[PDB]
């Protein structure tokens, strides 16, 4: 397949990843706590929707959820805001909530199941959200950190092997501050260090220019 980009609802932020997030990529965010990754999380989920013409691929979503941060009348919001019907919006986003780490590393199995169930059809899977990737493996394996980073190896792999199988964008949010980080290192397809500016600006910029923008019902936007 070639590869598509999902607009990011900001001009800024869109020229500076070349036009979006890339499908067949991870795309990992990394910021402090309140730096707005699942702003752009949320955003997302309804930019997908968009057709081509306005910087989405009709797609369909799959987000897991590590910290009971989605709000879905948020996405109602900047669906709204987005010319889109916000019930449709709701209906193409596939929703689980992780327990632990274990259990999101089998949400990922089972995300396969619906991505070759919707493959062929007009409204398949392209964008696959998981939000907190890190916060269970973390809070997990204190004190242990070799066998952290084998088993968030496996789940990176996994979450590869399907943005490049089945066409999909991996969208991957890790909170990361004082003292912290390891990022998740150099396995993302593309790292984007995201903080908050003066007046409530935020401020984005490529690991390995700067986008400005705010947050609003649209989203995000410039
Ligand atoms: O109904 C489902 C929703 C999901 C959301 C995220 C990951 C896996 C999921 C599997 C489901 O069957």
């Amino acid at each position: 397949a070639t590869i598509g980009r999902i607009s990011t609802g900001s001009k800024s932020l869109d020229k500076l990843l070349g036009g979006g997030i890339e499908t067949q990529a991870i795309t990992e965010v990394f910021g402090e706590f309140g730096s707005g990754k699942t702003q752009l999380a949320h955003t997302l989920a309804v930019m997908v929707q968009l057709p081509p013409e306005e910087g989405g691929l009709n797609g369909s979503v799959m987000w897991i959820d590590t910290e009971n941060t989605f709000r879905p009348e948020r996405i109602r919001e900047i669906a709204q805001n987005r010319g889109l019907d916000p019930d449709e919006v709701l209906k193409h986003i596939a929703y689980a909530r992780a327990f632990n780490s274990n259990h999101q590393m089998l949400l990922v199995q089972q995300a396969e199941d619906m991505i070759k169930e919707l493959l062929n059809t007009d409204r398949p899977v392209k964008l696959l959200i998981v939000d907190s990737l890190t916060s269970h493996f973390r809070s997990e394996y204190i004190g242990a950190l070799a066998e952290r980073q084998q088993k968030l190896a496996k789940h990176l792999a996994d979450l590869h092997r399907l943005a490049n199988l089945y066409d999909i964008a991996v969208f991957v949010t890790n909170q990361v501050q004082a003292n912290g980080g390891h990022i998740l290192a150099h396995s993302a397809t593309l790292r984007v260090y995201l903080r908050k500016g003066k007046g409530g600006k935020r401020i984005a910029r490529l690991i390995d220019g700067e986008a400005v923008f705010s947050i609003t019902e649209k989203g995000i936007e410039d």
